[PDB]
DNA sequence: CCAGAACATGATGTTCTG
DNA sequence: CCAGAACATCATGTTCTG
């Protein structure tokens, strides 16, 4: 039901884990895109279903740590 | 000189009341308007600069009050 | 049911206007 | 020179399509 990086309602299992559907759009986007992503904070944001907008930095990290994969 | 009180790029001129970059200047506009709730997902100390002012609404408009920035 | 594209919408930053 | 609106361009999220 939640997903396991945002913790917002969960869609279906997606790259290898349960996750929302912004989720799966976004991580998709990190690893196919350049992005240089950089955390405004020391690389440990919480990831909410709000505070995910704000440091895709730690989101795409937490996606990686959830086991998300191509 | 000049650079923006709030995320230390250039200064386009002195808004509402504080030298600061075009970009604050209707940020904060907006901020004071706007709905808006933001949340820091750091620790309310996020680094605010020309690169990183996207990540953080919640410290970019605690920066530009701490500043002074106001609407008179 | 899921990947990937598309179509809205959001948030931002520069330019235009008063 | 500055405020506020308008325009353009993102990043993000939902819906459509394979
Ligand atoms: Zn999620
Ligand atoms: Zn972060
Ligand atoms: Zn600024
Ligand atoms: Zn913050």
């Amino acid at each position: 039901k939640l997903c396991l990086v945002c913790s917002d309602e969960a869609s279906g299992c997606h790259y290898g884990v349960l996750t929302c559907g912004s989720c799966k759009v976004f991580f998709k986007r990190a690893v196919e895109g350049q992005h240089n992503y950089l955390c405004a904070g020391r690389n440990d944001c919480i990831i909410d279903k709000i505070r995910r907008k704000n440091c895709p930095a730690c989101r795409y990290r937490k996606c990686l740590q959830a086991g998300m994969n191509l």
